[PDB]
């Protein structure tokens, strides 16, 4: 799912099924979209990772 050269941020608008779930997932866990988004593009594809990175920014609150 890619071809159009021009249009990067466009993805955000219509992310993929793997990215959407990633975001949504965490977003559901009780996180932000922007952060998660970045984290996702930072850590890539790996909730755990995104979580590890997220926590960093996020505050320590288990439960």
């Amino acid at each position: 799912g890619s071809s159009g050269s021009s249009g990067a941020y466009s993805e955000l608008q219509m992310l993929s099924p793997s990215e959407r779930q990633c975001v949504e997932t965490v977003v559901n866990m009780g996180y932000s979209y922007e952060c998660v988004l970045r984290a996702m593009k930072k850590k890539g594809e790996n909730i755990e990772q995104i979580l590890d990175y997220l926590f960093a920014h996020s505050g320590p609150s288990s439960g």
